[PDB]
């Protein structure tokens, strides 16, 4: 499948794409305001994620640090990034279907739209000012709004027993972004697309 990743924010982001144990395509790239990056993802890929990182520094050899979404200090992510990160998630060609969502389960850093560019399904978006409204206990000094599991580390917030309910914190996310996952057992906001669809991920889709 093809993903076009577009930075419509007024600030630079460093995009990242990973399946958790490997980079997708080149794994990461600087995107200045307006720039697009097209990547190819092997069919069959399960558990892929795309996210933005903010405020990064990298030396000449691809090594450094980002304030949000850092994936072990590398420009080219092989692993998933550190919260807070708004997540575009996908699994491709799973018995003829593609499944996509946006998740706030690892917090929020940048607004996002995740849309198919092919026929047969709808996109999803989380474009509210989560960071501005973020409860003080979840506000990340780095910028962003952490999830409550990351901050508090309880069985309820992390859904460790696989039995957990919604919380004041999950509800905060859900109220601003109803089409994104707010906790692990959220009623799914997953979209099913025809297998082998192509997609566009837009950061800051309104701004």
């Amino acid at each position: 499948a093809t993903f076009e990743i577009v930075n419509r924010c007024s600030y630079t982001v460093w995009a990242a794409a990973s399946k958790g144990d490997a980079a997708l395509d080149a794994g990461g790239r600087q995107l200045n305001s307006g720039e697009s990056w097209t990547i190819n993802v092997e069919p069959g890929t399960n558990g892929g994620k795309i996210w933005a990182r903010t405020d990064c520094y990298f030396d000449d050899s691809g090594s450094g640090i980002c304030k949000t979404g850092d994936c072990g200090g590398l420009l080219r992510c092989k692993r998933f990034g550190r919260p807070p990160t708004t997540l575009a998630e996908f699994s491709l060609n799973q018995y003829g279907k593609d499944y996509i969502d946006i998740s706030n389960i690892k917090g929020f850093n940048v607004p996002m739209n995740f849309s198919p560019t092919t026929r047969g399904c709808r996109g999803v978006r989380c474009a509210a000012d989560i960071v501005g409204q973020c409860p003080a206990k979840l506000k990340a000094p780095g910028g962003g709004c952490n999830d409550a599991c990351t901050v508090f580390q309880t069985s309820e917030y992390c859904c460790t027993t696989g039995k957990c309910g919604p919380t004041e914190y999950s509800r905060f996310f859900k109220r601003l972004c109803p089409d994104a996952f707010s906790y692990v057992l959220d009623k799914p906001t997953t979209v099913t697309c025809p297998g082998s669809s192509n997609y566009r991920v837009t950061f800051c889709p309104t701004a």
